């Protein structure tokens, strides 16, 4: 039974890898800091990202696909299975261009008038870089996977976007979804690291209601992550979102790398500063 | 062969119809909710839940009560689960600033001395208020149609649907999780065409993992009853709280869980419920 | 379709429920604050009650069940399913006569030869109000319902006790329990609410078993309910009562409304102390 | 569907069970009080003894057996599973004579020579009333039942003593051990409860392992106890033992009533003190 | 028809030879087993167990030596997890106070110097110690037939059974729970006929509920591995703690679970490890 | 029967035993301690490595492989089952020549058009002392244990790394996988004492999810690791490693012995602290 190969017969083979492997790749943008600790996000590999519900990971979330998709030509796919693609569209469009285009009907009104409507919508998805998951109605796991499946390898998508792993719907008949949201992840993981997609998972956190919470700052560990920790062990790296709502700088918001497998270089990365005008998490420079 | 996964270019119709079509009908009972929420847009769907016996029902009420009154609106009253006497007792003594459920003496009163008949029609005068009428379980369609006449036909301005569990319909399809699912659509979708506003009640899953609801335990989005199917078609959240079991039972925490329009969610701020009159008046406080 | 009505014309209607509309009715004996947060127990209604195991729940329960028999005259349908009808016949008579009749052996022999037991009998079972299911031989649901049933159609009793839901007896052959209870649950409180009699039922606890408990103290939460929340539901009204048996003062029992669907006041309704000379349930005096 | 009886016509079945039916029988000795709060030990009632391991329990029960058996002329069967029948008749017979026979090997060895030895045996086992339990080979549930069956319905025992109930031995194949201790427990207060036999089970303590505790004191409490609480709910009455070996007064012991389903008078009954010498507990007077 | 349940009167003859057949061998290491124990009589059995890898063996080796040395008895070793060169090393070197496997230099040098000659006399001298030999599974009988040899062949007063799960026999029939009961009454019974000390290892449970035995946790009778079974036919049992990941690791508590001559159990004392010489010293110590 | 062999007559096989009898070997790199308690890995010992999720494990175990198959030459044979050889291939030369390699796109680069990866690999790989298995594609435990044995017997190497062990892939069709580790270790435990291999295995744990955790501090215990204690016996040294990434010295690790079957000697090693610029784990001086 010979499948035994030695070091020495393995030179071409591992001259071919270091040339053209990619340790570097797609950087994340509002905060360099991420990238130190992270070395940006690897194909093959399965990111997560939460917070507090309401506090950062859906908006950084939704920039690095907007960068990912513009500035950097990537296919960006796009699974965001509580929203519309009208209204997912919608936030995009608001978002490059800087204004709360949701958060405005006179906005709203003129660009459709004025016709900046039609200049804003070719200026971002002109490149058809941009391709969405359609339908609010519950989807299924392998149901859900098929068609993540098919933006990778069929519309050849760089990066997917998955907002919302608790929004499971699968094989309903068997206790506690704790075993779900892990047989999700390892179906996910395992679809990553095959296809070599880059894949953006975002999830929310357990509520701890013991002791001051989340909302009002409180560091996000490992362990508050909801879901039974089977995605902090499948997800290579989990960036974190903190901040005080309810507090004096409510829009600072610090990064924290709970988690890189590639790097082992955890803890705070930085800070960012959410700017209600362009809806935007800015760079900042802080300190506690 | 492809499947249900649209690229953004083919969405440019879409997206604009979706563009065309700003603060109507401020809530009562804690400003916030409108800081937050601006108020109720018609076609939008309010979603107010909470744990079992905390008020949701309540909460509505005051809205419906102010609504059909102050701001003389057309209101649509659907309680499912309580006689239109019942729930015309509750508007009648709410707006009276009295508990007239929890006093036998009270209504005793009122009937004897006259007032009854003053109250009724300083309320029910303008004809503002219309009721669905059974308690003999409603089918989807069914129910659907009678909201549709009361915003139809009786003209209402809002319409307020207390449980949406309370489905019964084509029963031979396994967990009713889809029932809810369709429902909320056809709800979502009865709201965007006719602009009627609407607020819908459901109830929550029972989290037994910790420590729950009753008391205190913030809900969060995953905790609504019914397949996150409304979590979706319902454009605005509200989510009541409160720990009766502890020194502030009548405290409440109002939590917008989501605002499609402002998408401000988080803490709308707080309110006590008034023994005496039954309002929900704002509070002030802080944790 | 129309069935949609309008307040106006309802006036009539309206009138009519405000007059002759009970809105409080039989009042618990023992603490007034039970009352002052419940407002006493409606027909169409299911009270919940429950405790640690041997604090008190029987008992409370049967003097519910001696006083609206007795001083409100109503008639009482009583399934004690863990008690001879002699037995629960004799704890009555001891408790109307402020008794431990059955803590004494040589109060049993007196009433027996001096011919006070044929007073105290007529005395209290005379007027017909107290009706038992009779056994001891598990009942099955159906069963048992039907019984419950007679009594309150046949004999029109106002008021059923059924001292304990964890003795099922049923179906066997449909993995845990747990379902048992839900689905006995709902046929209770439709029972009730279709008939219109009261319904006070009784329900353990689940051990704890994870840091200091019960019967040493301890408030019993919603969660502790035994039975997976079917009741913590389908119920009205929750009335748990709490004592430490190892304290000081082990007869001093707190109340705790632990959900009131009609009033919605909930908490600390008040104390009683146990009086170990005539049985009975005294309202206390105390704050802690 | 009627077995629905009205409590008038149960005028004679009420008589007939006021008059021979005992609520005081059955009396421990060695510290009245224990009597105080439980008014003795009731047929088909499940006496439930517990203490840190070699504290009491053992030499306690082995007394009541002892008391039961001579002075008050009872039948009382013995099952000593950790124990031969010649070892548990050796205790006996020691203790019933006021000597450690087993600490003496120089005793042992007069008795049989010196003609004693059969004086205190007949003294003893003279009027047939004690049986035992024969094996010490792992017995299983329904095959121990039915032993302790026989032993009740066939020699007539008043009392039984179960020695250890950790030492199951039945229908392996099914996860944790805690379902055996349950419902070989439900067998017992059922086979208990049916005969009307007066039923003494010893069990051990969980090892708290957080705090102090047990052979160093700490007073043990209903949470404490082996087995998850399926006997704190099946079993009557709780006798628990307390005593410091490693203090000043090990041999001080203190009886507390943890649960009392009769009574309802629980917590600290009163003390007993180890006597080397005599190897029996002895009635004392103190407080702490 | 009856079954198995005697009456106290029909014991007399039984509880008779029962009562016919004071201190003999006492341990080393830690006096107090011996206060709580008088030693080990012949004909008794001897249960020592603990933790996987707490020092079961060590005690054990340490009374062998003791015993084989000291008090000059006749010691049968049967260790099955071990070569009798291996044992004997153990033997070797405690006897002269240094940790002989922990040392690659000091083997080396014991042989070179000549040393291990002149130790190996002053030990293995007076030809008390004997030894079973293979690693290759041992049967129930077969290896009680040796152990009856040692006894009554080589006519050993002690004999070390070293681990008895390492059973090999009869194979075919379900849970090896029964195969450790039946042993034990073998075992049991061959010590009590002979007269022979037989002192006997056997493993624990793992508890895997809570904190357990390689982190302190005192170990009940009911942690015993194998059915108690053993509980019942050893008439001493000594148990092994001690808490590695602790302040002190090398400290261990003895604790008496059952002494069926003197029924007094307990914590009998403490002892340290001698990482030096590798012996159990007693210790003072207090908790 | 006669197999007992006298003390006396095995002076000449013990006093062959005591010389060239291997007691230290194959000392750990990366800190003293590792060494002082276990004396090094001998042949037919099963050493277990684990920590928490991506804390050092791999790394830990991939530094042993290139010191033993360098400095002390010997030939090592490596089963990475979550890494591809080239990558794995990656990480040892990178290691050897003191740099990330794999962390540096401008690095390989550069090696690979300077030629310094040619050296590197000759200087390195040349000795023929490095093996691998290969694959990614799910490995069955005879399978897997197949070519381990052809690794040990065929090449003949002295340690064999079997970096993570949940990754069963094996005869599906049998409840909890549970069973499948406890098995597998035995194979494992029985391949590596029969043919006399080193046989280092690393395994994860379990996730607490009750307190605060291991990627936080917080030492691991025996019973945290991953697979019901079956390993907690079979293998023979268990090396923990633990770190708290979200502190001041996130690199900073502790080496804990869980247990050492030779030495008996558990506890704290000692320190290490890992080399962002070399990814070495060297040394490290402190305490807490
Ligand atoms: N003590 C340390 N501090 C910081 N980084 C480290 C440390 N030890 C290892 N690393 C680096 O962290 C990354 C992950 O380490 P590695 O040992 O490969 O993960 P692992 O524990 O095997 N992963 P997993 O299988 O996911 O648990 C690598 O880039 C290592 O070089
Ligand atoms: N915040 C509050 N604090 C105290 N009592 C309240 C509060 N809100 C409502 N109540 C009262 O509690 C009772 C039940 O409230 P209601 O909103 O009718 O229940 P619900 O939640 O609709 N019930 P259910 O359908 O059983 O969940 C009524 O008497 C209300 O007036
Ligand atoms: N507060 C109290 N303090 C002291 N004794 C009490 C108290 N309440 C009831 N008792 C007595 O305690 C005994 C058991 O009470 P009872 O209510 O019958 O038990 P229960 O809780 O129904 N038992 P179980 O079904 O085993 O939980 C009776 O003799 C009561 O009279
Ligand atoms: N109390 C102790 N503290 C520290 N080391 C000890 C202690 N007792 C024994 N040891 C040493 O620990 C190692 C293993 O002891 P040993 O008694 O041989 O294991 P065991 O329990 O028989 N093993 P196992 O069969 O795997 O359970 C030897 O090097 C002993 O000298
Ligand atoms: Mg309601
Ligand atoms: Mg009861
Ligand atoms: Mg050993
Ligand atoms: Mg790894």
């Amino acid at each position: 039974p010979d499948g035994v190969v030695s070091a020495l017969s393995l030179r071409e083979r591992i001259r071919e890898h270091l040339s053209s492997e990619e340790s570097v790749g797609l950087l994340f943008s509002g905060c360099t800091g991420i990238n130190d600790k992270t070395l940006g996000a690897r194909g093959g590999e399965v990111i997560m990202v939460t917070s507090g519900s309401g506090m950062g990971k859906s908006t950084f979330v939704r920039q690095q696909a907007l960068q990912w998709g513009t500035a950097m030509g990537k296919k960006v796919g796009l699974a965001m299975l509580e929203e519309s693609v009208e209204e997912t569209a919608e936030d995009l469009i608001g978002l490059h261009n800087r204004v709360r285009l949701r958060q405005s009907d006179s906005l709203k009104r003129e660009i459709i008038e004025n016709g900046k409507f039609d200049q804003w919508f070719d200026e971002l998805f002109g490149n058809d870089t941009f391709h969405l998951y359609d339908s609010f109605a519950e989807a299924e796991t392998d149901r859900l996977l098929a068609k993540l499946a098919y933006m990778r390898s069929g519309l050849g998508c760089d990066v997917i976007i998955l907002d919302h792993i608790s929004i499971v719907v699968s094989a309903s008949g068997e206790s506690d979804e704790r075993k779900m949201i892990d047989n999700l992840m390892t179906k996910l993981k395992g679809f990553a690291k095959s296809t070599g997609v880059v894949l953006v998972v975002i999830c929310h956190l357990k509520n701890p209601d013991k002791g001051k919470a989340h909302e009002e700052g409180r560091p996000v560990s490992i362990t508050d992550l909801r879901g039974s920790g089977a995605l902090r062990q499948l997800s290579d790296t989990i960036i974190a979102l903190e901040r005080n709502q309810q507090g004096d700088m409510p829009n600072l918001v610090l990064v924290r790398i709970l988690k890189c497998r590639f790097t082992g270089d955890t803890g705070i990365a930085g800070y960012m500063e959410y700017n209600k005008e362009t809806g935007w998490l800015e760079p900042s420079s802080y300190s506690g």
